[PDB]
């Protein structure tokens, strides 16, 4: 099951973005269809599924992408873009 199940809802994760400063760099839409959540501490965000935490986006960076090059394995990941897009990242 997932790390933390309480961010399973896409728009729980949205709502966590209230405070990013990084919207038009990084979009938090985007970030939260990745799986990711706003800490609320500068640019960190974290998988509710995986648990694994990324900061220092750059402008531009794909969360789905970034998601698949740091945590391969997580299994919320492969169930929302499948094991060749994983694969090809790779
Ligand atoms: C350029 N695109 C970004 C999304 C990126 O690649 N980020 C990398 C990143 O954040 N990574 C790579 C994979 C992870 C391991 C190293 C880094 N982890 C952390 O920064 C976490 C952390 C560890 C120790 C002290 C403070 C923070 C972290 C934890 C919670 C939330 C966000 C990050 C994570 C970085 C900083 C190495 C360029
Ligand atoms: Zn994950």
């Amino acid at each position: 099951g997932p790390a933390f199940p309480g961010m399973g809802s896409e728009e729980l994760r949205l709502a966590s973005f209230y405070d990013w400063p990084l919207t038009a760099e990084v979009p938090p839409e985007l970030l939260a269809a990745a799986g990711f959540f706003h800490t609320g501490h500068q640019d960190k965000v974290r998988c509710f599924f995986c648990y694994g935490g990324l900061q220092s986006w750059k402008r531009g960076d794909d969360p789905w992408t970034e998601h698949a090059k740091w945590f391969p394995g997580c299994q919320f990941l492969l169930r929302s873009k499948g094991q060749e897009y994983i694969n090809n990242i790779h």
